[PDB]
């Protein structure tokens, strides 16, 4: 169709996770 399940769980979570945590992980660990 378009891909696998990512666009169903990832594109649905990763986008709601990668950023949520990313905005920190880096801005905290990558910025120290």
């Amino acid at each position: 169709k378009k891909h696998t399940i990512w666009e169903v769980i990832a594109g649905l979570v990763a986008l709601l996770t990668f950023l949520a945590f990313g905005f920190w992980l880096f801005k905290y660990l990558q910025k120290k």
